[PDB]
């Protein structure tokens, strides 16, 4: 309808698609929501896995949003130094009811200046990069600070989106969606956190991330310097 | 030598049934993931999210794994002889025949649940028995080379189970850690067993028209298998 809650996801090249598609299916289950997939122009955008998604609107044509949500992925490093994307995020965040992210999407909120003095989370492997962007780093899976909600790594988007659903509507509505999703997880292993995974698995995870972390640290301090100037 | 994994992408799919497993399995070494429909190109999910089929039935390579997602669109597939024939063709040689949520009703309409333990979404579980399944109230059910997941988000638990079968436990654990899959749901309403009675009543009330229409489709599909 014309009175729909307006929810926008930034959709960028080399996005981690589950960061977007998990929350999308949760939030699209709510009454009279319109969901936008936003990029520089409408059309196909390829996720890091090769899954092809479709942007529905440009930055220019995007209506004022009630909720803005930034997913993460390999493509965040480019977004953290994209003045056009950062200007769009700051413009929308000025009037949004909620300003939100999943996974390394919070590093883009950081680069836009929106984490200064705010509680935030991100993916466990990149959590050290929050503090240089002025955030108070919190090791919790969904973190609220006023109208800022951030989720931790990839699959945290589902917990994040049910939290946001309760704020937009109420606990009863969020619970109904949880039940419709049959979201009673029973993971076959206990390796979802660096605290519970076998030590061998964490060390491998840390080493495989090392070159990405060193590259993102340099981008992060360039982005921090632009907030300082 | 690459493991060939195929998802059936159909109009009015519940996209998370496909996209959850896709991001888990596409994270594995030496896999190639296909999104299959009658022709390549755009296929719109029940939410309005646009996905893109990568291959026609004809161009689909022999699959190691076939996976049928669920959604509003399964009712049409349960009486689509081309889709059912395609699923039987791939199931014949596939190492694993699989589904998530109401995708198991499509496996049932194809004749592939006869005498097998299976699950589906809690609200549609009564439809498994008429399609010949032994209905099991577990979130991921394995019977030989058949794996079925329960409702929508069960696809993530299903896909990690499958990852360990294709590779090993250590490989599945690495992907679980990369996905930070240590769930902390903000409510305890994911099962009819644990949700408040008011929430169950409302979820059953919303599903009622869909369930009645699927009762009718199911009994026509079962009558075809019998004849």
């Amino acid at each position: 309808s014309h009175m729909a809650v307006q929810i926008g996801f930034l959709l960028f090249p080399e996005v981690q698609q589950l960061d977007l598609t998990g929350p999308h299916d949760v939030l699209a289950s709510l009454p009279d929501v319109q969901v936008h997939l936003i990029w520089k122009e409408p059309g196909p955008v390829v996720a890091s896995s090769g899954l092809v998604l479709q942007a529905t609107t440009s930055f220019a044509d995007c209506p004022p949003l009630d909720v803005i949500c930034i997913p993460g992925g390999t493509g965040v490093g480019a977004l953290m130094e994209d003045p056009q994307a950062l200007a769009f995020i700051r413009q929308q965040a000025a009037r949004a009811r909620y300003v939100t992210s999943v996974c390394t999407g919070s590093l883009v909120l950081g680069a836009a200046g929106l984490l200064q003095g705010k509680r935030a989370t991100t993916h466990w492997a990149y959590h050290e990069l929050l503090a240089p962007l002025g955030a108070i780093p919190v090791h919790e899976r969904v973190v609220r600070d006023g109208n800022l909600l951030t989720g931790a790594g990839i699959t945290a988007g589902i917990d994040f989106a049910l939290t946001l659903a309760a704020e937009l509507f109420d606990a009863a509505t969020a619970q109904r969606v949880q039940l419709q999703l049959e979201y009673a997880p029973a993971p076959p292993f206990n390796a979802g956190s660096p605290d519970t995974a076998p030590a061998s698995v964490v060390q491998q995870a840390r080493q495989r991330a090392a070159d990405s972390l060193h590259k993102r640290r340099e981008i992060t301090l360039r982005a921090a310097a632009r907030l300082a100037a």
